């Protein structure tokens, strides 16, 4: 028993990093197979952040320009292009380290796990969720441009996130691996905010169902409520519609507890609207909207990855 | 900018695990250079559970009774012997993924890494602190035995715990890697309770400094407080006494934020006293008490790992 931001293991992914260097801007690549891929504002200089034109920023740009560290080896690149906001550097040397890999763009509400580095060097691992406004709550500083986020499905590591900048509420903005922004934001150094964020509320249902594996029912009730008037409480306080699609992704853990989902949602109504009243749902004060359906039936049952 | 429960990268750690099988029991081994460290109660039966001699059942193993496997490769045993409560299994092929490694024996309060492991194979990584009751509150299931704990210090893995057992209130008991139990438990089917648990308050106030290096600051105030009435609110609220050589450890972080040590007691002080009506820090309700100050250091500065 017991429920942890679980990351995944990160083994795969570090035999990945590499560090990307080019002008005064050194950030980090990601070597798959004979390619590094890294976010295209390394080829900016301090003077372009404000409207680049990276198409022109490019073609002045040489093989040479772009030095690539795999530890105490550099590599030589090749050939170099760019895909929508990410840069892709042929090099000569293939990476023996690659693992089996898929490129994946997530929706919003899913959640990975981030590999933070610094100078092609893996720091630390943390789980973060897509925020239903495409940034996500990091933890990055200087460097940390050009760190991905991702998830393991048995030997197949799906990296879905490229780090490339920090918004003003301290909250982060990034890319797929072919290089599209998740949400509205651009690499330019132009005035951007995030968005209005929402809860999770398939998310919170999720953990609140792991709370039940785990233990606690203090906040269960013999109520229930419909999808229509759970949805008016949720919008009243923030939370994204449930959906009848989300009521069928929590059908396992509904069978697992016995707890049909339209009865959590009338648990979730009154922790709404009555507070938590100074008691903890698996150690935390608030409702927890960072674990998925899966990620609870991962953890709570014991799924492994080689 | 943020902060997150980060966990060291796992990589060093993953290459290390194997399965180990005796019996019908099934758990997870360390292989380091030609030994496999694991929990000595693999050599239990189910009705030896209750007051086990190993010593005993230990004499009447062969080493062929030992199935380790590492991957699709299985690993012959040729020695074995047992040290406290871990069993050091001899084996004919050094790994070659062993990391350079220490064991060290951690003090409550200090943090790691758990690598949550089940049939040699891991399934996720998330960070734990040794609670002053000497419990860790992991996330174990069967099949969980034998998963370590670690820090990272540049190149070096060193561990400081290995899980052998899940106590009634949920939360997990272990030993070091030397086989010496965390805390007064005993590898015995056997009534025992944690012992009550207490909030880590250099910790807290670690956590407190991250969040103003993060730009949280509603909770300062201008007040101060002596060591000794601080302590004085400590007890009454169930948190660890605050001594001198903990001031000293909260040093930089405290130069680094232009906050004394005694003045971030008075802010913890009236938080205790006054609860943060409605207010977060770091997106928590409840203060934290498992970043040590090194951890904020580590995350708010950005220290890698080769
Ligand atoms: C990559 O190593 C780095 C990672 C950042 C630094 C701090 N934490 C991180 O996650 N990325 C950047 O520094 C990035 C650089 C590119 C270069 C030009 C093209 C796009 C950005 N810059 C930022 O992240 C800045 N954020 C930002 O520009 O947000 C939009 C914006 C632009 C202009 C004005 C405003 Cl008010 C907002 C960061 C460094 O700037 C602040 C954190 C101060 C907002
Ligand atoms: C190893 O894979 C496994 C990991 C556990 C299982 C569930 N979560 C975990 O972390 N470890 C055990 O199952 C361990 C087995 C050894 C075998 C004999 C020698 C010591 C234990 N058993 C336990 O963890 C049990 N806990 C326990 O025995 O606690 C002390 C105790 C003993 C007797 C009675 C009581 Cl009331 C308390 C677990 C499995 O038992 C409960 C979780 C039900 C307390």
């Amino acid at each position: 028993s017991g429920f942890r931001k679980m990351a995944f293991p990160s083994g795969k992914v570090e035999g990945c990093m590499v560090q990307v260097t080019c002008g005064t801007t050194t950030l980090n690549g990601l070597w798959l197979d004979d390619v590094v891929y890294c976010p295209r504002h390394v080829i900016c200089t301090s003077e372009d952040m404000l409207n680049p034109n990276y198409e022109d920023l490019l073609i002045r740009k040489s093989n040479h320009n772009f030095l690539v560290q795999a530890g105490n080896v550099q590599l030589r690149v090749i050939g170099h292009s760019m895909q929508n906001c990410v840069l892709k550097l042929k090099v000569d040397t293939a990476n023996p380290k690659t693992p089996k890999y898929k490129f994946v763009r997530i929706q919003p509400g899913q959640t990975f796990s981030v590999l933070a580095c610094y100078n092609g060097s893996p720091s630390g691992v943390y789980q973060c969720a897509m925020r239903p406004n495409f940034t996500i709550k990091g933890s990055f500083l200087n460097g940390s441009c050009g760190s991905v986020g991702f998830n393991i499905d048995y030997d197949c590591v799906s990296f879905c996130y490229m780090h490339h900048m920090e918004l003003p509420t301290g909250v982060h903005a990034g890319t797929d691996l072919a290089g599209n922004f998740y949400g509205p934001f651009v690499d330019r150094q132009t005035a951007q905010a995030a968005g209005t964020d929402t809860t999770i509320t398939v998310n919170v249902l999720a953990w609140l169902y792991a709370a039940v594996i785990n233990g606690d029912r203090w906040f269960l009730n013999r109520f229930t409520t419909t999808l229509n008037d759970f949805n008016l409480v949720a919008m009243k306080y923030n939370y994204e519609p449930l959906t009848q699609d989300h009521v069928d992704i929590l059908g396992p853990l509904s069978a697992q507890t016995g707890i049909a989902v339209l009865d959590m949602c009338a648990s979730l109504k009154e922790l709404l609207q009555n507070g938590m009243n100074g008691r903890t749902i698996l150690g935390s004060a608030l409702l927890e909207d960072e674990f998925t359906p899966f990620d609870v039936v991962r953890q709570c049952s014991g799924v492994t990855f080689q």
